């Protein structure tokens, strides 16, 4: 009914969801176009297995030359977190070799909404103006986070997407109505000029986020047969973290102490060992890049130390699994304040990006998580109940996602 033109900001927190949501549009008749960079054409093949190429097509500009960015590097989860201001500058100048390419377009073939990351709406509005498209906005973060980081006085370098989102047709977010009503309700109201948003999650996937650094059949074979359900410990901080040699040391002393069963992910970094020094233990694994959504969804898993990332929190509540927060950065902190205080669905267990836990509390708290009964696991899972009747069929997102592609439309 719609064709849709595709933007997803090239990280893994916003283009996972961004396109389990073009997979969502997909499934009731959109027709998409996906705006992808080259080294990153390739997050596309999952999906483009799914569709038919008249169905499915893929637009790729090469990407924009900036003496900031390692070359090869097109994604900023290879990249200090520094670096967004960074791939902003560079990924703003795809605004006219996409103006060239729509301009060349037979018209009627030209999309009649864009769905481009919230990101990159500066520049993305600016095209969806010219050719007189409605542009849509998507984000991966809850409209609570939202709120708070909209109503700052002092907001840029983010203030330019900030004001770009607020002039777009609309929002779409990765969350679910009943989480936060007073949150997207606000925001609905002064925070999007036009007042459009949509409430789409939690996206669910359809091999996610990449290919995973060790084979997925082999890591389900080590958690079937753990011996013991609910007995095993996901440590996983994202996309875009990497602890210091000092605190992996001394979270490695935690896992060692606990004598739980863990799958610890630990990720690199890219410029221009230090998770020493065992495995006197066949009680773990490590990375790499892992499979976070088998792991958490797996019956041996039942808890979840985590960043607490908005994306990662939903991924944990839809495997039932007690969260173990330790907020670093981003949104992490507004994400502790909705779901450790205000609605008490995970415990805090680390402080600051740079704490460091102490590695006998650490322990204790790690092997109590192996518990079923914990009141903070309730409240989650009575979460997932909600998020559940929500995402299928004739909940809140459901509805949200065919109201989307309907609007698409018009
Ligand atoms: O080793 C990894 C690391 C990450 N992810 C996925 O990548 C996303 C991470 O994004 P999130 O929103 O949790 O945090 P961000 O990376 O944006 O800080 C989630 O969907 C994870 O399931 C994964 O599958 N394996």
């Amino acid at each position: 009914k719609p064709h849709v033109l595709v933007i997803p900001f090239p990280q893994s927190g916003h283009m996972v969801p961004h396109l389990d949501l073009t997979h969502q549009i997909l499934l009731r008749g959109a027709t998409v176009t996906v705006l992808v960079t080259p080294k990153n054409s390739s997050y596309l093949d999952a999906l483009r297995s799914l569709h038919s190429p008249e169905h499915f097509k893929t637009l790729i500009l090469p990407f924009p030359s900036h003496p900031c960015i390692p070359s090869g590097v097109e994604s900023l989860q290879q990249l200090p977190l520094e670096a967004i201001v960074h791939m902003f500058d560079a990924l703003s100048r795809l605004h006219d070799p996409l103006v060239d390419f729509l301009s060349r377009q037979p018209p009627s073939d030209l999309p009649d909404a864009i769905l481009g990351s919230s990101f990159l709406s500066p520049w993305i509005n600016k095209v969806a103006d010219a050719f007189s498209i409605k542009s849509i906005s998507f984000l991966p973060i809850n409209a609570h986070s939202i709120s708070v980081m909209w109503a700052q006085e002092d907001r840029s370098f983010f203030n330019d997407l900030e004001t770009a989102t607020t002039e777009s047709y609309g929002l779409v977010i990765n969350s679910f109505y009943d989480l936060e009503p007073e949150f997207v309700e606000t925001v609905k109201t002064r925070f999007l000029n036009h007042h459009r948003i949509w409430t789409v999650g939690p996206l669910l996937p359809f091999d996610r986020g990449g290919q995973s650094s060790i084979p997925p059949a082999k890591v389900s074979a080590w958690l079937d047969s753990c011996p013991e359900d609910n007995s095993v410990v996901y440590v996983g901080f994202g996309s875009q973290i990497r602890l210091t040699a000092e605190q992996t040391a001394a979270l490695a002393a935690a896992l060692e102490k606990s004598s739980v069963r863990f799958i610890w992910a630990v990720r690199d970094a890219a410029k221009k060992a230090g998770f020493e020094e065992r495995v006197k233990e066949k009680g773990l694994v490590i990375r790499g890049w892992a499979p976070q959504t088998m792991i958490l969804e797996h019956r041996a898993v039942g808890s979840y130390l985590t960043h607490l990332g908005w994306g990662s929190v939903l991924e944990g509540m839809v495997g039932g699994v007690m969260l173990l927060a330790w907020p670093m950065q981003a949104d992490h902190f507004f994400n502790t304040t909705l779901i450790v205080d205000k609605l008490r669905a995970a415990v805090r267990v680390g402080e600051n990006r740079d704490s460091v836990p102490d590695s006998d509390k650490l322990a204790r708290i790690l092997a109590e998580s192996a518990r079923e009964d914990l009141p903070e696991r309730v409240t989650l899972m009575k979460l997932r109940e909600k998020a559940m009747e929500a995402i299928k069929e004739g909940g809140s997102s459901y509805k949200n996602l065919d109201e989307l592609v309907a609007e698409m439309c018009l």
